[PDB]
C-alpha cells in the first residue's frame, strides 16, 4: 505495499511515522519543504537532540533495512508541485502532517498569523484538490486538533454530536471554540474536508490529536542518524516535554496561570500506531470520519506532579514556579473528552508511567550541555501581539 | 460625524449602504480594489443596469448633496495599504463587505476557489489586525452569511445554541456546515472574529444576511450616475433576481433541482437599514454579537409562483424549467430560522410584496435589450470542478 505519501515527514510526528510505515511494509514517499528547520534558525532554537539532514535519515533508513523512502521537496502551497509528486507517486493514502504547528508562532505578529492560515488553509485546499484530480480513492489522513472544541461546560466528542432542540433531533458537527491562531487554522481545514467529503465523496479521516510526549521509537532509535527531534522552547516545545527537560537542568517548572488547563495527551509511540490503524482500516468514500487521539488526560498541575515525584527518583530536587500565562485561556474549567474510535479499533496505548518519564528525564539529562536555557520562558503574549514583525 | 469606512463600497450592498449613511451623516469612506468589476470582464458577464465608475460616482453625489466620500483603492490583503488607509480616515465603525461572494464563482475550478479563501480569510484578518493596532474601539460590523448554518434537521438560531448534553448545559457557537468554498471563507471568517473579540476585546457584530433582492434603494435614484449594479448572470446573480429579468424577457424561470429549497431573503433597502442600525447601536468591548439579516423565508419554487403571478399582470406569460442542479445542496428540508435581533432594535421591514415585484420586472423590461442571454443557464458544476485554470 500500500503507498502512503507522509506530508510534513521530516517533523517530529512525521518523521516517526514515516519510518513506522515503512518498516510495516507500506511503500512510503516524505514531501516537506523543510520550512520548520527554517524557523529555528530564523528564531535562533534548537532541538535537544541533534538531528541528521533529511536526506541522510533517508539514505540511514536505506543502509540499514534495504527500503527507500521517496523525497519530494516543496511547498505544497505550489500546486504544481504537489500536483507532480502526486502523479509521480500515485499515493493510496495521504497522511497530512505538513502544516505550521505552534500556537506560539501563529502569534508572534500578524505576518505570522497570516502565514500560518496561509499555509495551513490552502495547502490543505491543495491536498484536497490533488486527490479529487488525480487519484479520488486516496484516503487522506488528517492531522486536526483536540484544541478545535476548546473548553465548553459539556462533555466533548469525536467530531460530532446529537442535539435536540425545539422537539427536533439532528446528529450535527461540534461547535469549534479555537484558541489561537493556529488552533482556528485546524478548524477552518475540518470545515473544508468535511465539504469536499459530502460534494465529491473524498474519503478523510480527522485524527484531533492530543499534546505528543516522548522522543523515542522503535525506529528512531536504530541508529544516531534516525533521531527525531525533541523541541524545549516555549514556541514549539510542548508541556509535558518541556517540563522534562526544565527538570533535567535545574530549571523551576514552569506553570502557565492557575495550572488547571487540562488537555488530552499520549506518546508518540501511539501517534505513530493511530496513524497506522487510520490507514489501515480506511473511511468509506464521502465519509468524514473524526478520531479523537490521545490515551488520557492530565491538567498542567498534574503534569508538575508527576515530573517532580519521577525527578526525585533521579536527584533533581525539581520545583515549580507559575508564570503569568502568556496565553488567553481557561485556567480551571470542566474537561471530559470522549476516546473510544481507536480504541474499538485494535489500539494498544502506552500509558504514562515511571518508566517513561524515567527514560525521558535519563534521556534530557544526556543532552542537558545542549540546552539554551534563554529559550526556556515564554515571550509571546496572546494581548500584545503586534503589526511589526519580530526578530527573536 | 461617526466615522465609517465601508469595505467593497462600490459593490451592490456597499455602494446602497455608502450612500444611505454618507446621507443619514455619516462621515464615509470606500475601501475597494474594484476587483469585481475585472471578474465582469474576465467571465464576459455585464450589469442590468449601466453603472458609472466609482469615481463618477462620488462626484454625482458631492454634486448633488456636497458631501463628500473619501476612496481608497487598494486591496485589504496588503496591509500597507490597509494600515494607511485605516490612519488616514480613523473610522469608528468598519462595515466589511469587501469579498468574493459569490458561491459559483468558488467552484469555477481550484484556483478559484484558492483565492475565494486567501482572499477572504486574510484581508478580514488583516482588517482584525488593523482594527486592533489602530483604533480598537472602532466596531467591525462584517457580513456573514446565513448559508454558514446549512440545512440542519432543528431550528437555527442567530449565532448560539443552548445545548444540554450528558446533563450538563451550555452557549455554543451554533454548528457550521457550509456548502460552498465561498460559504466555507465566511464561517472561518466568523470564527477567526469570534477569538479575537475574546482574546482582544474587539466588538464585533457578524450580519448573516439572506439573498438580497431589489436594485432600487432612495439615494441610488436621485441621478443615473448613482445607479446600482443589478446582476443577472448565472455566476454573481442570485434568485429573485435571476427570476425578474428571465420572466421580462422571456426566459423560462431556472428552477434548480426540485425547487424546495428555502432561504432567507431581503430588499436591498433592508440591508442598508439593518447595516445603519448595527453601526448606531454598538456591540460591547469583547462582545461578538450574531444577528440573521433577513426578512421572510421562500424556496425557490415560491418565488418562482410570486413572480410568475406579478408577470401575468405585465402580459409576461411566464414559464418555468427545472434545470439538473449545478450544486450539492438539499432539494427538499426543514427551514426554520430565527430572525428576531434587529427587529428587537428597531427594524421597520419592507416585505415582499407586488409593488416590488411590478416595479422590479418593469425595471427588467426597461432594460430587456442589454441581458446576454447566454449567461443566464448555469455552466458551473460542484462535482465536476478542476484544477486546470478555466476561461469562460
Ligand atoms: N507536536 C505535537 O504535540 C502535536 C500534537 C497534536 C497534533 N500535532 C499535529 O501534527 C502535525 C505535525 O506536528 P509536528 O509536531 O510533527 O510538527 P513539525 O513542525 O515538527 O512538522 C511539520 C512539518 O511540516 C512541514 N511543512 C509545513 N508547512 C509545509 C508546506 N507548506 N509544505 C511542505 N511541508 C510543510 C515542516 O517543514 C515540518 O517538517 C501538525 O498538524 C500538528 O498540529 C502535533
Ligand atoms: N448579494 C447578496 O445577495 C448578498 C446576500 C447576503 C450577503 N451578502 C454579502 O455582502 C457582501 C457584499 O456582497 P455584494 O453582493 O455587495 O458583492 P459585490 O461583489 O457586489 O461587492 C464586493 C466588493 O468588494 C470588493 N472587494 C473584494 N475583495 C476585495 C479586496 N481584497 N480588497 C478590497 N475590496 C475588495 C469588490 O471589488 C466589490 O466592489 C459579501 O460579504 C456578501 O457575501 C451579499
Ligand atoms: O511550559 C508550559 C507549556 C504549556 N503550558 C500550558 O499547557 C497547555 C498545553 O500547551 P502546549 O503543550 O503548548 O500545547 P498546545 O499549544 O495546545 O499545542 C500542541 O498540542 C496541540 C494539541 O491539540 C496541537 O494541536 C499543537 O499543534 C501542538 O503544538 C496550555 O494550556 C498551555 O498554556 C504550561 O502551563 N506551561
Ligand atoms: O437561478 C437560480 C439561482 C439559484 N437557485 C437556488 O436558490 C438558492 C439561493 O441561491 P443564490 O440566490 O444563488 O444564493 P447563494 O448562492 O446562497 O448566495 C447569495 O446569498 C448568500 C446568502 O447567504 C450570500 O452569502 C452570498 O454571498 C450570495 O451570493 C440555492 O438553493 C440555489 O441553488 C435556483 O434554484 N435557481
Amino acid at each position: 505495499g500500500s503507498r502512503v505519501m507522509v506530508i510534513g515527514g521530516d517533523g517530529y510526528c512525521g518523521w516517526a511515522t514515516a519510518l513506522h510505515l515503512s518498516k510495516k511494509n507500506y511503500e512510503v514517499c516524505i514531501v516537506d519543504n523543510l520550512v520548520r528547520r527554517l524557523f529555528d534558525h530564523q528564531l535562533g532554537l534548537e532541538s535537544l537532540t541533534p538531528i541528521a539532514s533529511i536526506h541522510d535519515r533517508i539514505s540511514r533508513w536505506k543502509a540499514l533495512t534495504g527500503k527507500s523512502i521517496e523525497l519530494y521537496v516543496g511547498d505544497i502551497c505550489d500546486f504544481e508541485f504537489l500536483a507532480e509528486s502526486f502523479k509521480s507517486f500515485e499515493p493510496d493514502s495521504v497522511v497530512h502532517f505538513g502544516e505550521q504547528r505552534s500556537a506560539p508562532y501563529s502569534m508572534i505578529d500578524r505576518s505570522r498569523a497570516v502565514y500560518t492560515q496561509h499555509n495551513n488553509v490552502i495547502g490543505t485546499l491543495n491536498v484536497l484538490f490533488a486527490i479529487k484530480e488525480f487519484g479520488e480513492e486516496c484516503h487522506l489522513v488528517k492531522l486536526g486538533t483536540m484544541g478545535e472544541y476548546g473548553t465548553p461546560n459539556i462533555d466533548i466528542e469525536e467530531g460530532y454530536i446529537t442535539i435536540t432542540h425545539n422537539g427536533r433531533t439532528d446528529t450535527l458537527p461540534y461547535p469549534k471554540q479555537a484558541s489561537s491562531f493556529y488552533h482556528l487554522s485546524k478548524v477552518h481545514d475540518s470545515h473544508n474536508i468535511a465539504f469536499t467529503c459530502k460534494a465529491w465523496g473524498i474519503r478523510a479521516t480527522d485524527l484531533n490529536q492530543g499534546v505528543v510526549y516522548g522522543v523515542k521509537t522503535d525506529e528512531t532509535e536504530m541508529h544516531e542518524e534516525l533521531r527525531n527531534r525533541l523541541d524545549y522552547d516555549a514556541v514549539f516545545g510542548t508541556a509535558l516535554n518541556r517540563f522534562c527537560v526544565q527538570a533535567a537542568v535545574g530549571h523551576p517548572l514552569t506553570v502557565y496561570g492557575k495550572g488547571g488547563q487540562t488537555r488530552g495527551y499520549l506518546d508518540i509511540r501511539d501517534t505513530v500506531q493511530c496513524v497506522e490503524i487510520a490507514i489501515a482500516n480506511p473511511a468509506k468514500a464521502g465519509e468524514f470520519r473524526v478520531f479523537n487521539q490521545f490515551t488520557e488526560q492530565f491538567s498542567v498541575n498534574e503534569l508538575a506532579s508527576l515530573v517532580t515525584k519521577a525527578g526525585s527518583k533521579l536527584g533533581l530536587d525539581v520545583k515549580k514556579m507559575t508564570v503569568p500565562n502568556p496565553r488567553v485561556e481557561a485556567e480551571e474549567h470542566y474537561y471530559n473528552a470522549k476516546h473510544t474510535k481507536l480504541m474499538e479499533l485494535g489500539l494498544e496505548p502506552h500509558y504514562l508511567s515511571d518508566s517513561l518519564l524515567d527514560s525521558l528525564l535519563n534521556f534530557a539529562v544526556q543532552f542537558k550541555d545542549r540546552v539554551d536555557t534563554k529559550q526556556i520562558m515564554p515571550s509571546v503574549s496572546w494581548k500584545k501581539i503586534g503589526v511589526k514583525t519580530k526578530s527573536m
